[PDB]
């Protein structure tokens, strides 16, 4: 379901992020996967999703 | 827009609540209108508003 979505997909855009160089990876991208957390921690994994998204058009 | 009605929302909603005993204000009611205002900072004025809806039907 969503919960697990947003749970998966967190993990797997920072598989992808942390195999770049650290000093690389954009604010963009780590604001987005920021907000994605906040949203799940607050039960609104639907919105983690949307957010994850946004993290993934930000990847390199 | 969202954003105007959520602000006016929060302020109708406390408004009424305010007339109530402090005592006496459940505590669902104080979660809804929280929540609204965690939203309303995230710029999630359309979750403001649902959140003001669970606000008022907490209303004694
Ligand atoms: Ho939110």
């Amino acid at each position: 379901d969503d919960k697990a979505a947003c749970a998966d997909g967190i993990a797997a855009v920072k598989a992808r992020v942390e195999k770049l160089a650290p000093e690389a990876v954009p604010q963009k991208l780590k604001r987005a996967l920021k907000i994605a957390e906040r949203e799940q921690g607050e039960g609104e994994f639907d919105e983690c999703l949307e957010a994850l998204d946004d993290a993934k058009r930000a990847l390199p």
